[PDB]
């Protein structure tokens, strides 16, 4: 058995609140005595085409932000804009605040999203920050301010806050300092995400997951070199593989006794030949949203 | 965006405990003053080939069950066996007990699993009770007593407790009354799960999810009849479709303006022609682990 698993969401559930400004409602994250939320909460539908956020925020006072935790109204005593997020100082520290960090995650790393509407949890799933700084998710109107996170032991590392959907049907957002991942801006205009490259190291990790779990039909008799493999990767829009990537796979390699470059040769033939109707760990395509760490975590039953 | 989403797990996280009997540790579920767990906690490795549970349990007393909630030892004041589960009465009611129900779920319905090790949450994912009463998951040694559930508003409906892995790499377990789903027994012997039939109504639901989300390439110019479609379903190991199934799809049908039998004709041609390298909602195969309700829930942003 190998599945895309999210972290347990309980620690984050207790941080979610509703933030309303005028007619716009979205989600906020309540840690200590601060509530973080997307700055476009201050916009009307008109404003969103071309908002001057500095001018818009100036017509706002503390009492114009309604912050609701369950059915309880929090008192806003302070507000400021940091990049693309609002920080609303409230008079009560969240008693459920977990140990936490803000972290700007690297492309190809994974996290869990707790999708929320009106300050209330809807569901949880695992995502990756793709090379082109988008994420594949499920967000609707009202989902903004939903957060992405990792849990190491007791510490929640928040890495993502949701802001927008792109014409591709993928999504974009910020770290918890309000800085977008990628080239995106919080305005309702047409915005290009670049080519969606595949996270090579993660595809390899997942092929190691398959072998560990008994799926081995794709193992072939060849090896390759980094330079030869990467020529193939470039054609298929794969990220180039580096010795750092090889090193990172070293644990899975040793465990399976399959050299990383042998697995590269297997991947190469999968890319060049397709899967011939066959599946790997129940998938008909090559999955790139498991990191090496994810694979070791899952295969060793790490708990938080 | 359309994703396999689990329920938020916080309410269930607070119910998980560790149960140890001799050398065997697994997970238990602590509701009110009762802890539920798999009865094979009483077995040694030898016993598991052919255990006489009634005789084994007789050599056990309350003090032989160690129950740990975090780092706190619960006091066992009572024990009994109900079907394939143990109920250990403890002297303290769980203060975190949510509103809850025990429900025996039907084949083709979905639920979330909170995978646990040593009483501690590892991860959460969405499953279906398959027609052959197995589930596709990720469980390792130590995972037994992990539970599956649904949440309706504030009420947690527990439907599954994990007990075993089958030679197929799928899994089997019980409802919370200790009755297995399917023909399985809690003994370490070779056990057949039958043919893994596909949940037709759910494949159809997911094709409606695709159309709602803009993926419409597979819509063709044909319709069919129930009897004609079901002849095709039988060849592909699909469950027969019934008017109850048609009725259940009626909301998605009306929303999309695609008659259920028109969608059946599209599915038929997908089954007979394959997908020609194309994907639907990012999948290269037909997914059957979303119910109609799941699709409406997700497409309408239902919260708990
Ligand atoms: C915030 O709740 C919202 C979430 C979007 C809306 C639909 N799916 C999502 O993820 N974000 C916005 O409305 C955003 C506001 C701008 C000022 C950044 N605009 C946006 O995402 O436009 C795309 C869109 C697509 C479909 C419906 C509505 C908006
Ligand atoms: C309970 O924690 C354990 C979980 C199994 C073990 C491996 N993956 C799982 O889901 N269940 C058992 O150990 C079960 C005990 C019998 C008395 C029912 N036996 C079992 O599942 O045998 C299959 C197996 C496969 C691989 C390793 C160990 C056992």
């Amino acid at each position: 058995g190998f599945r895309k698993m999210a972290f347990p969401s309980g620690k984050v559930e207790g941080c979610m609140v509703q933030v309303t400004c005028g007619t716009t409602t979205l989600n906020g994250l309540w840690l200590d005595d601060v509530v973080y939320c997307p700055r476009h909460v201050i916009c009307t539908s008109e404003d969103m085409l071309n908002p001057n956020y500095e001018d818009l925020l100036i017509r706002k006072s503390n009492h114009n932000f309604l912050v609701q935790a369950g059915n309880v109204q929090l008192r806003v005593i302070g507000h400021s804009m940091q990049n693309c997020v609002l920080k609303l100082k409230v008079d009560t520290a969240n008693p459920k605040t977990p140990k936490y960090k803000f972290v700007r995650i690297q492309p190809g790393q994974t996290f869990s999203v707790l999708a929320c509407y009106n300050g209330s949890p809807s569901g949880v799933y695992q995502c990756a920050m793709r090379p082109n700084f988008t994420i594949k998710g499920s967000f609707l109107n009202g989902s903004c301010g939903s957060v992405g996170f990792n849990i190491d032991y007791d510490c929640v590392s928040f890495c993502y806050m949701h802001h927008m959907e792109l014409p591709t049907g993928v999504y974009a957002g910020t770290d918890l300092e309000g800085n977008f991942y990628g080239p995106f801006v919080d305005r309702q205009t047409a915005q290009a995400a670049g080519t969606d490259t595949t996270i090579t190291v993660n595809v390899l990790a997942w092929l190691y997951a398959a072998v560990i779990n008994g799926d081995r039909w794709f193992l072939n008799r060849f090896t390759t070199t980094l330079n030869d493999f990467n020529l193939v990767a470039m054609k298929y829009n794969y990220e180039p593989l580096t010795q750092d990537h090889v090193d990172i796979l070293g644990p899975l390699s040793a465990q399976t006794g399959i050299a990383v470059l042998d697995m590269c040769a297997s991947l190469k033939e999968l890319l060049q030949n397709g899967m011939n109707g066959r599946t790997i760990l129940g998938s008909a395509l090559l999955e790139d949203e498991f990191t090496p760490f994810d694979v070791v975590r899952q295969c060793s039953g790490v708990t938080f």
